[PDB]
């Protein structure tokens, strides 16, 4: 369960190869990459706190789908349109568990991991909670 | 809808970048890579026929989730343990459609795309239908 928050960009290929190297006997790999939509974003985490939340999310995915492995890399800092934001990769013996766990981790990440976005309000620059709400995902995964 | 069957190996990064370059305004990308499990595999397709089936699968994904784009690269030939077999990548405005369409394409590919595996039987070398059966996926996607 390799989880990282960084400012540098990540290499999906390299992260996928390392996950496979840690899981020599299973071969179904699902991944997700989110990128700043071209519709600047300044993202900040809570050092230590946010990583622990991501570790808890990956651990819960492992409880629900025994035998998977999970990698998460999330960026922070000043991110431009088209920049990569986050990648989640999971591996399993079969594609069903790989897809489900990858989407579960993304849903839980987007709704619960502590991140903040900088926004300029009339008072001035503020940091606004970047967590999303997804009520259909919560019902899907059995939580209220 | 870029669909290819080839003997050469593929580069997930390069394929993902090209898909994003064809979809400048949406940023949620889901992908799947299947690899020969380390438990040689000789895979063959039906030239023309198999590509058309993959195109039909991607078109149906586009009918179900308007606004997505889909890329499929499938390998054939003599594939060793740990070799990449197949990649499917989808992009959408939001992660829900990206994940669902990617899994749908993989399920339909694995159960319906014409591929054959070489096997040595008592009579001798034979080519056996490599399509899988998934009855839970068929129910999930509304087909009987
Ligand atoms: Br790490
Ligand atoms: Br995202
Ligand atoms: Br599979
Ligand atoms: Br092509
Ligand atoms: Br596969
Ligand atoms: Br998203």
């Amino acid at each position: 369960a390799t989880i990282r928050i960084q400012t540098d960009d990540f290499d999906l290929n390299a992260e996928v190869a390392a996950l496979r190297a840690r899981n020599p006997k299973i071969g179904a790999l699902a991944c997700f990459v989110g990128t700043v939509r071209d519709l600047a974003m300044e993202l900040e985490h809570y050092p230590g706190m946010t990583e622990k939340a991501l570790e808890k999310i990956a651990a819960e995915a492992g409880r629900r789908w025994p035998g998977i492995d999970v990698a998460i890399v999330h960026r922070v800092g000043r991110l431009l349109p088209l920049d990569q934001i986050v990648m989640v990769a999971t591996v399993a013996s079969h594609r069903g568990d790989a897809f489900a766990s990858c989407e579960f981790v993304m849903d839980y990440l987007k709704t619960e991991a502590p991140f903040w976005k900088k926004e300029t309000t009339p008072d001035g620059e503020r940091w606004v909670d970047a967590r999303s709400t997804d009520d259909a995902a919560l019902a899907r995964w059995g939580v209220e």
